[PDB]
C-alpha cells in the first residue's frame, strides 16, 4: 500500500449533501460512515472530503472559523473519528481538504487580529489606507471588486484574495506557517490519509504591495483586468509545500502508511507542474496537483484531435515519473450530466477510469446525477451540490426530512442507486464495471498508447508484458460509424467486448473484429485481447 | 513490392546542382545516372526528382515549356531512360516532379492561346478587364501583386497564382486535363514510379470569378490580406486527384509495380488531409500529402512538449489506415544546418528516420550542406539549391568547372562525401546507420509510443511482437542532463545502444542504464531492447 495514490479509485464526499443521519436536511458525519462499504462495494478505495470544519457557511466549509472543530451539524471530533474508522475498515483512504490561504472572519484569530490582540495582529495582512485615501493598493478579488476592506476599528485595510469573509493568513510571518503546520498533524493524529491544498498559490503575495500590471482586457475592477504577477504563483509557495511534503514522507515513515498532498492550483501549465517537483528535480510536492483538463476540454462538440490533444497537454508537461489524475466534475462545477448531456456521462466514465493514474469520481456521477439550478438560494455552484440521490424514498433518501438544505433534483426517482442497481444496464453499473476493471494489473501499471481513428474516434490502449491488453474507444460524434482500428499494429484481429456502455452498439463478452468496429452515437467500450 | 511507399527511404534530387558530367558547371541526368549506387549505397531506395523538363527558368523547371521533353543541358529523353534503367538496377524508385497548376508563358500552347488560336485559346484563363478597367477581380498572386496580367494582342487578362510567367492551365476545359493526363501516362510508359503533385491547391478557382474577402492581417495588395476561399482549396480538385489515383491503381495491376501519388499543398490540416482520402473514406488520392510538420516546428528553441505536439498535430489529423511521411528540407527550404545550427543536423536526422512510415531527404543533408547566402544570383532559394558536395576536388567534385550555376558553398572542403566516409564519426556515418535501422522489421512496421521525459527530452518507442524493440531519444536542450526512462513500463532497465550521433554521451555498443541515460547536449541516440 506504498504506491496506493499511483492508481487510487478516488471519490468526492461533499459532507452536507451526502446523507442526512438525523432528520434535520443537512448532510453529516455519520451519515458518511453509514456510506463507506457502499463506496467500497463500487470501486472506491480513497475519498476527498470537502471541509468539514467549523464554518459560518459563507463559502460552506472554505470559511473555517475553527481548523480545529468539526461544524456542529456535521457532529463532532468522536464522530469524526468514526468515520476514518469505518473508512479504513472498508479499505478506503481519507483524504481532507485543508484551506491554507484564508480563515474565516469570525475565527477567533481574526477577531482578536481585528482589534490588534499582540498574539493574531500580524496572523493577517493589514495596511493602512494609501496616500490619500482609498485600498492600500489596487489588488482586486478573485470574486471582483477589491482584494482589501476597510476596518474602523483598526483604522486599516486587510487583505482577501476571496470574499471579505475570508480574510488572508500572513505567512510571511513564521508563526503562521508553524500554526497551521502544527494543526495539519493534528489531523494525520487522527488517521487522516493526505491532503488537498485548496487554492495554494495564493499564498503570498508581493512583499513590497506593488499595484498589479493591467492586463490589455477587461473592465476596470474586475480581476481579469490585471496580471496577478505580484497575488498568484508567488514562488515561495513552492518550498513551503516541498518542505510539507518532506514532513508527510518522515510522518509517513514513522506512522507505517503513505500520507499524501494534492494541490489545487489553477495557474500556468508551468506553474501548475512545479508543485510536483522542482524543475532541477531536487525536490518533490504534491503526489497529484489537480488537472482539471477533462472539465475544459470534454465538451459537447469536442472531437477525438481535441480530447487526445487535451490529455497530452497534461501528459507533454508532466515530469518524468510521475503520477497523473483525471477528473470530471467537482463541487465547484457544474455536473457532467449537465455539462455534457445524459448521453455522454457513460463514455466520460469510460476515459477517467482508464486512463492511465488515478481517477477522482465526483459524489452522484455514478447515478448520472444533473444540476439542479432552480434549488439556488446562496451560490451558484448549489445547483451541483444538491443531495446525493439514493432511492425513490422522500427527498431521494438523503433525508427523512422533506425539507433538505438544498432541493433534491425532481427527478431523482429515476436516477438514483436502488433504482439504477435494479438495472444491469444502467450508468451505474457501467460504473462498477469500470472500477472493477481499474483493479486489473494492466491498468494499475500498464503502458498507454492513444490514437485517433480519424478525427471522430479516440482510442487509448492499455499494455503490460504478460497480461492481456485493454483498448478503450470513444465515439465523440453522435453518429454511427464503423471503424478500422488496425493502426494499433500489435492488437489482434478478434478481440472480447470487456466493457460496453449502457447505450451501445457492442455488448460485454460479445467478440468484435476491430477492423470493422461499429460504434453507436457517442458510444465507449473497452475491449480486451491476449497478446 | 505493393507497400514499398509505407516506409520509404526517399531522396530529393536537384538536377541542376546534384552532378555535372560535361564540364559546364550544370547538373545533369547524366550525372544522376552515375551516382544511383551511391544513392542505393546509403540505403535510398526512392527518388524525387525534382523538374527536368524544358524550362526557361525563370522558377528552375516549375515553368514548364513542353511537359514531354527534358531541358537540352540536363540531356535528352534517352538520358532520362538510363536514369530509369539505372536507378531501377539499384532497387531505386523515381519519382517524377509533376507540374499541373500551370505552363510557363513560352509554352507553345499560351503562345498559341495569346494568338486566339481556337486549339488553345481556351487551355488558360482569360477575362475582360473589370468594368471600368483593372483586373477581372483582386485576386493577389502568390509571389505579391495582381494574379492578373494584361495582354493587349487579347485585350484581356490571364491568371496566374504564381509569376507571370507561369499562367495558369484552365482545368474547367476537359481537353486541358486530358492533355495533362496523357502527359501522365507518357511519363509512366518510361518506366517512372510516381508523381509528386506540385501546387495541387492552386488548380481550380471561383468560376463566378468573385472577389475574395479580406483576411483581417496584411497590408492592401498582399497575399495574406485576402482570405483565399476563390483560389485555393476549390473542392473540385480533389475528385481530380481521385480520379487519378484510381488510374494509377489501375495502371499498377496492369504493369505490376506500385505507382503512387504524393501531393504539394500549402492549406489547412483539414485540406491536406482531404488529399490521403474522402471525408467519407469512399476515395483514396495521395499515397503521401506532403507534411511540413519538421521543416515548421524542428526549431532553435523548440523543447520536447512543440516537437511531439507538431508530430502528433500530423498523427492525430490523419484518417485511420494511412501512411505518414516526414521531411525536414527541400529546395524550397532553408537547409536544416542554417535553420537549426550545425550542431542539430545529427538528431534531425535521428528523428526524421525512426517516426513512423516515410522519410525524405533533401541532397546534401547527409554531408551537413548548409545555405550559402552569398551565391543568390536568381531567388531567395538559391541559398539552399548550391551545388553537391562530393569531395575536396575543384567545385567539391560537382564539376570540373570552377564557374558552377551556383557558387560552392566556401566550406565544402570540410563537408563532402569523400572526407565524412573516411571519419566513422561523421554525419555521413551517422546518416547510414539511420538508413540501414530502417530496414529492420520493427522500424518498418513496428507501433509507436511517444513521450516526453520532461520538458526538454524527446523519447519515440518503436515495438513489434516477436521482434526487438527501440528506443529514439532526444535532448532538446543545449545542456547536459540524466533522465529516467522508466514510464515506458514494458521496456527493460538496461538496454544496449544502437545508434549514438557524432557528438553524444552514448557509444554504439555499449549498455545503457535507462533509468539513469545520460544525454549530451542536443543529443541523439536510438537503444535496442532483445525479445
Ligand atoms: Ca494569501
Ligand atoms: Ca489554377
Ligand atoms: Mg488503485
Ligand atoms: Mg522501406
Amino acid at each position: 500500500s506504498k504506491d496506493w495514490y499511483q492508481h487510487a479509485t478516488f471519490y468526492q464526499i461533499y459532507p452536507r449533501s451526502f446523507l442526512d443521519s438525523n432528520g434535520d436536511g443537512i448532510g453529516d458525519l455519520a451519515g458518511i460512515t453509514s456510506k463507506m462499504k457502499y463506496l467500497a462495494d463500487i470501486g472506491i478505495d480513497a475519498t476527498w472530503l470537502s471541509p468539514p470544519f467549523k464554518s459560518p457557511l459563507k463559502d460552506f466549509g472554505y470559511d473555517v472559523s475553527d481548523f480545529y472543530a468539526i461544524q456542529p451539524e456535521y457532529g463532532n471530533l468522536t464522530d469524526f473519528d468514526k468515520l476514518v474508522e469505518e473508512s479504513h475498515k472498508n479499505g478506503i483512504k481519507l483524504m481532507l481538504d485543508f484551506i491554507p490561504n484564508h480563515s474565516s472572519d469570525q475565527h477567533e484569530w481574526f477577531v482578536k487580529s481585528v482589534v490588534r490582540d499582540p498574539e493574531y495582529s500580524d496572523f493577517y495582512v493589514w495596511r493602512p489606507p494609501a496616500t490619500g485615501g482609498g485600498p492600500p493598493n489596487n489588488w482586486i478579488s478573485v470574486f471582483g471588486g477589491s482584494a482589501w476592506t476597510y476596518n474602523q476599528a483598526r483604522g486599516e485595510y486587510y487583505l482577501h484574495q476571496f470574499t471579505p469573509q475570508q480574510p488572508d493568513l500572513n505567512y510571511r510571518n513564521p508563526k503562521v506557517l508553524a500554526e497551521m503546520t502544527k494543526m495539519l498533524f493534528f489531523w494525520l493524529d487522527r488517521g487522516v490519509d493526505g491532503f488537498r491544498l485548496d487554492a495554494i498559490n495564493h499564498m503570498f503575495e508581493d512583499e513590497q504591495f506593488r499595484d498589479e500590471p493591467l492586463s490589455g482586457w477587461g473592465q476596470p475592477g474586475e480581476y481579469d483586468s490585471l496580471d496577478h504577477i505580484y497575488t498568484k504563483d508567488i514562488p515561495d509557495v513552492y518550498d513551503v509545500v516541498y518542505n510539507w511534503r518532506d514532513q508527510m514522507d518522515k510522518y509517513s515513515a514513522e506512522k507505517g502508511r503513505t500520507i499524501i498532498l494534492m494541490t489545487e492550483a489553477y495557474s500556468s501549465i508551468e506553474g501548475t507542474m512545479l508543485y510536483y517537483e522542482s524543475a532541477d528535480r531536487k525536490r518533490q510536492g504534491a503526489h497529484m496537483p489537480f488537472n482539471f483538463q477533462l472539465i475544459y476540454d470534454f465538451k459537447k462538440e469536442q472531437n477525438a484531435v481535441g480530447l487526445k490533444s487535451s490529455i497530452d497537454w497534461w501528459m507533454n508537461n508532466m515530469p518524468a515519473r510521475h503520477t497523473p489524475s483525471w477528473v470530471a466534475g467537482s463541487h465547484d462545477h457544474s455536473r457532467v450530466a449537465s455539462r455534457v448531456g445524459l448521453d455522454r456521462v457513460d463514455q466520460v466514465m469510460t476515459l477517467l477510469h482508464t486512463l492511465p493514474g488515478t481517477s477522482i469520481t465526483y459524489y452522484g456521477e455514478e447515478v448520472a446525477m444533473q444540476d439542479f439550478k432552480e434549488a439556488q438560494q446562496f451560490d451558484n455552484r448549489d445547483p451541483n451540490r444538491t443531495p446525493m440521490q439514493w432511492d425513490s424514498s422522500t427527498s431521494a433518501g438523503f433525508s427523512t426530512n422533506t425539507n433538505t438544505w438544498l432541493r433534491v433534483h425532481p427527478d431523482y426517482a429515476r436516477y438514483n442507486v436502488d433504482v439504477m442497481q435494479k438495472n444491469p444496464q444502467s450508468t451505474f453499473h457501467h460504473f462498477q464495471h469500470l472500477t472493477k476493471l481499474r483493479r486489473h494489473r494492466t491498468m494499475q501499471s500498464g503502458e498507454y498508447v492513444h490514437k485517433t481513428v480519424g478525427t471522430k474516434v479516440y482510442a487509448l490502449l492499455r499494455e503490460l508484458r504478460g497480461e492481456d491488453s485493454f483498448l478503450t474507444v470513444l465515439n465523440m460524434a453522435g453518429a454511427e460509424d464503423t471503424v478500422d482500428l488496425g493502426d494499433f499494429v500489435n492488437l489482434p484481429q478478434k478481440m472480447r467486448v470487456e466493457v460496453a456502455q449502457p447505450n451501445s452498439k457492442s455488448k460485454a463478452g460479445n467478440e468484435v473484429d476491430i477492423s470493422k468496429l461499429t460504434l453507436g452515437p457517442y458510444d465507449s467500450v473497452v475491449l480486451r485481447a491476449t497478446v
